[PDB]
């Protein structure tokens, strides 16, 4: 899994056209979305972490949620963005583990939002430039899966 | 070398803490920076670019241009952007690389800038979000 972090003054988001044949179905009021004081994480879900789905999100919250501490912020955005990889998971795997981190993230008390998996976007934001405003992370499977 | 290129309706930055001892060098003017209308190409450079400098310029110009073409942008926004890999090159090489590429582009007879190098810099963008106003590419030397 690939991980693109931007501490953002606000992350704007408006669904376009379906990127995927059948993506995820969502209302009206999903079209489009916003966050403030925010720390958007974009997130590219790999080949590799179909291997251990639920060791990878777990990896995941816990990577995210420290950048949220580090930075102070209690905004975080999931932000479906298959670009950062270019060895991409399924579409089934990828849009369950970008469930689970999302719930996992809201488990950890963090006002959390989300754009919907499946369309392409045309989003604004606004990265602050601080040293810690930009961060990155690579999170692979290192455990079997037992299911 | 990892690309990723967001057609945009602007690109705006600003220049904050230095991220090396020894960042290019700007005047208040490359403080700060905006383009519209511009397909904005976020690179970060790797060590094995290191190997052929060159060769990867010439492809990551050619692999932009033509995406420039597709999406019929005339303006093209260089920003170093690190953070796209974990296996950086050296910033002396990834200087020269993101030069070449820059004068590349400006060959080609497109409107293009670009941003300082070696700082923090904060900045707004705003993705079309069409089908190809996100993309990315991994370019490296035949090894
Ligand atoms: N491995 C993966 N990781 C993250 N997202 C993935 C994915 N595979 C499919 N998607 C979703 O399908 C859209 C088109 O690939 C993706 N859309 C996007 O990446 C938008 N930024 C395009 O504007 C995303 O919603
Ligand atoms: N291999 C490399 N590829 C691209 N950029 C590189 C680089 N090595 C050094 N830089 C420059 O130094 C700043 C801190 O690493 C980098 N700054 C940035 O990546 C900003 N987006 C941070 O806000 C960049 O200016």
């Amino acid at each position: 899994m690939r991980v693109l972090l931007i501490h953002s003054d606000y992350i704007e988001y408006e669904v376009k056209d379906k990127a995927l044949k059948n993506p995820e179905p969502i209302s009206e009021d999903m079209k489009r979305g916003r966050m403030e004081e925010v720390l958007v994480a974009f997130i590219s879900v790999e080949k590799v972490d179909e291997k251990n789905p639920e060791e990878v999100s777990l990896k995941a919250i816990e990577e995210i949620s420290k950048v949220a501490e580090q930075v102070k912020a209690e905004n975080v955005f999931v932000y479906p963005f298959a670009h950062l990889s270019s060895e991409l998971a399924k579409p089934s795997v990828a849009m369950d583990i970008l469930n689970r981190v999302y719930q996992g993230l809201k488990e950890r008390g963090f006002n959390v939002g989300k754009a919907p998996f499946g369309y392409y976007k045309a989003f604004k934001i606004s990265c602050k430039g601080h040293p810690l405003a930009e961060l990155s992370r690579t999170i692979v499977p290192e455990e079997a899966r037992v299911e």
